């Protein structure tokens, strides 16, 4: 149940409860909830403080579920740039594809997150193709997202 409580507090965005669990009860940030997930996997990605608190206490950033999804994929897809920056700062790989063949940059392109695409562009392998055979520049272009094309052409 420590893993369920920490996951639950993180998913609700309760920063004070997350601090209490980590710093007073001394729950390890990788404690598993009942469905085998860590708090970093199910957190409210808008709560940057929760991500950094977990990472400073030793959470593993590269955790991945069986669909190949890690916290960086979900942070990029949902547009939470401040949280993505803390994840990358603490060692999260942004070049690992999910089970759809998508990097975090492909997900941000699909959803139209311009600031995230800009951040990830000089960091990502832009020749990687997803299941549909598209590179991130080709996915932009298909969608007609000219601001994303403009950014990606600058990186190749």
């Amino acid at each position: 149940r420590a893993g369920d409580r920490l996951s639950g507090a993180a998913a609700r965005g309760d920063v004070q409860e997350v601090r209490r669990l980590l710093h007073r009860e001394l729950v390890h940030p990788d404690a598993l909830n009942r469905f085998g997930k860590t708090a970093l996997q199910v957190m409210m990605f808008g709560s940057t403080a929760i991500a950094l608190e977990l990472l400073k206490q030793g959470a593993s950033p590269n955790v991945q579920d069986t669909s190949g999804t890690s916290p960086v994929h979900d942070a990029a897809r949902t547009g939470f740039l401040d949280t993505l920056k803390v994840l990358v700062e603490h060692g999260a790989d942004v070049n690992v594809p999910d089970g759809t063949g998508a990097l975090p940059i492909h997900l941000a392109v699909q959803e139209g997150h311009t600031a995230v695409v800009s951040f990830l562009a000089a960091e990502s392998d832009l020749h990687r193709r997803d299941a549909r055979g598209l590179t991130p520049l080709e996915l932009a272009l298909q969608r007609g997202a000219q601001d994303l094309v403009d950014i990606l052409q600058g990186h190749m």
